[PDB]
């Protein structure tokens, strides 16, 4: 008999692979130059979309179904592993055959090879528990509505390492000069063709700062929560989901813009995926707070000492990407240079948030 | 001032992430139909390999360095994070840096990058050992050879996830069958057009086994260490370069092969990666052996309970793959049958395991 906690880091790790696959569809668009085929190109764009945000959930629902599971299966052993290795490989299928339904809607097969996935998912599941119950000093000590904070930790913190190197993946694959290209369209100079990759590398660069960022607001906010709940997974959840959109935002601010106009609503998209991400990390801390007795420590009670500060971080991004919003509207001119001056500042400002919040806690005081 | 468990978490899946980058190309890389261009592209697939190897091991060190680096700082603050997420974006830059050094070998750029990108991620750790040092309250107490076995276990835990589901990720990026594509070259048939997808499954469901089955031996191990040494980082390391090869080898032997010796060739291919894959596990174990006293619990000592177990458990594959390539030169003509019900059999003996063992020693102690 063992401890169960690596096993289940591990089905955390496969859990978060499986729940962004959904993703590389979407970011593996190609922004077409001609704008005639728009019409087209963004409806397969949406469904792919759609597509990505309905597996990231199912595939969720069947994490959150683990994470359960196995608060009621404390301790593991070797059959038990095998067994959970047998769940995970059967959760692997969801997306493929979730996709195939939606491609197929008219084709019996599809739906039939979904709810089969389904079926074996639960069927191991039940083995597990037959098995556990079969041999009762496997089973938790209280059995002999809150989620584990530790499986939430490590699914989102799988789902943030994979959103924030998605474009440096891509870059690795694709865009290291071929030796003859480097000779005939850039005349021999590797200098300028890697001049020419720079959007790419500006793209990566600021998705990846802003998903380290919403990390790092999210390792605050856990780091003072003392017991996760329903509520709050959703919430999580809807972050998460949010989150893997940032990288398709920040591809598409990088690219060629024939109109100001279209700058500017991508401008728009970016500023509003964003908010999306940000706003449901403020409403878990909101819903924390409703009930600090039971999910919060002292320190971020009202009144504590870090409570200010855990507020100005997890509302930092939305009220920037409000403010970029606006500015879009009012001072549309200087948008984009908004939008960049945001990107640049809210990492300084995070940098030196407690001698900010220091700073105008004063200011208010002597006011 | 944190605990700084969880950000050591994120630094290691995002390593692992940035290890396993150059393993895509290699996986991608297409069996051509045309045999007479082999020449050309074994050149190409031979160098595609070789990067992934030097790119893995160069991450590794970084890795290393890292972990040793958060030995000295214990606990961590808020600028201890986004240092630590800027050391993490410097980290993310050396594979491209070291392609395209290989690359283009004649052009003084490419080095002059992946030596900027070194000099990067060297200053930005000794900003963090600065800044640790100048509060001393962040320092390890014993601060105010061994690595961290929990570093490793997460490093190791998220290269075998990935590399467990390379192949689905790639099924389910290019392998749902295109509506159009269903009615002309199908016929109208989805279960033609699935069923012209199977080998490719057939090559997941094989990579997955292994990797899961690799996972559970290297689990059992170090759910019995006691303490981690650089040599078994080393060849830990090794085990797990070896095991990002898995998935090339089973797409290898689900491909089709107009000669059976190409089938025979890619079968001793295949039982070679696993033999390498695994036979590092093994010597994990017995260099570990060599100082049970201080590397491992008294139940795997010598003369102990699990002692024979997990022997039987690390030394499992490479005595399949030893068996298997022994079979494709002497017997030829069954050796890829033979190969098919290793793959049935070893999950079973896993299984089985402790029946086995025990029935063997009762054997023995009776003969
Ligand atoms: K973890
Ligand atoms: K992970
Ligand atoms: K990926
Ligand atoms: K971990
Ligand atoms: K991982
Ligand atoms: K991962
Ligand atoms: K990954
Ligand atoms: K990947």
């Amino acid at each position: 008999i063992q401890c169960s906690q690596r096993m289940l880091s591990f089905s955390d790790a496969l859990l978060s692979i499986i729940a962004t696959v959904m993703i590389l569809p979407v970011t593996h668009t190609e922004i077409s130059p001609e704008q005639q085929f728009d019409r087209s190109v963004q409806r397969l764009l949406a469904t792919r979309i759609a597509v990505y945000l309905m597996t990231f959930l199912i595939v969720t629902v069947a994490w959150a179904a683990h994470t359960r599971l196995f608060q009621v299966v404390g301790k593991t052993d070797d059959t038990l592993a095998l067994l959970n290795l047998a769940c995970m490989m059967t959760i692997t299928f969801l997306p493929y055959t979730f996709s195939l339904m939606v491609t197929f809607p008219d084709v019996p097969l599809g739906i039939f090879l979904f709810c089969v996935c389904v079926i074996a998912i639960g069927v191991v599941q039940a083995l597990i528990v037959g098995y556990a119950f079969h041999f009762p000093h496997l089973l938790s000590p209280q059995i002999q509505e809150p989620l584990s904070k530790e499986r939430v930790e490590a699914f989102s913190d799988g789902v943030y390492a994979i959103v924030a190197t998605l474009l440096i993946l891509d870059i690795c694959e694709d865009n290291v000069p071929d030796p003859k290209d480097v000779k005939e369209r850039f005349s021999g100079s590797l200098v300028a063709a890697l001049s020419a990759t720079g959007p790419r590398f500006l793209a990566y660069f600021g998705s990846f700062a802003t998903v380290g960022l919403l990390w790092f607001a999210h390792h605050s906010l856990f780091l003072h929560v003392r017991k996760a709940t329903r509520a709050m997974g959703l919430l999580n959840t809807l972050s998460l989901a949010f989150v893997g959109g940032l990288p398709l935002a920040y591809q598409q601010t990088s690219a060629f813009a024939r109109q100001p106009r279209d700058e500017l609503e991508r401008v728009r998209v970016s500023c509003t995926i964003i908010f999306l991400a940000s706003i449901f990390q403020l409403a878990m801390w909101t819903t924390a707070l409703l009930h600090q007795a039971e999910t919060l420590q002292p320190s971020v009670w009202f009144g504590g000492r870090e409570h200010v500060l855990m507020f100005a971080k997890l509302a930092l991004y939305p009220c920037a990407s409000l403010l970029a919003f606006a500015s879009t509207c009012l001072l549309s001119r200087f948008s984009v240079g908004i939008f960049h001056l945001m990107q640049i500042a809210v990492p300084c400002a995070f940098l030196l948030l407690r001698l900010l919040v220091g700073l105008a806690l004063a200011t208010l005081r002597v006011l």
